[PDB]
């Protein structure tokens, strides 16, 4: 439980993991 969901300035809801510093598009329950 690390991954923070924040949306580009676009409009585009992204999450991005804290522990592994990455970033994607989808769910992390993918």
């Amino acid at each position: 439980g690390s991954w923070t969901e924040h949306k580009s300035p676009d409009g585009r809801t992204y999450y991005y993991n804290t522990e592994t510093k990455q970033s994607t598009w989808e769910k992390p329950d993918d």
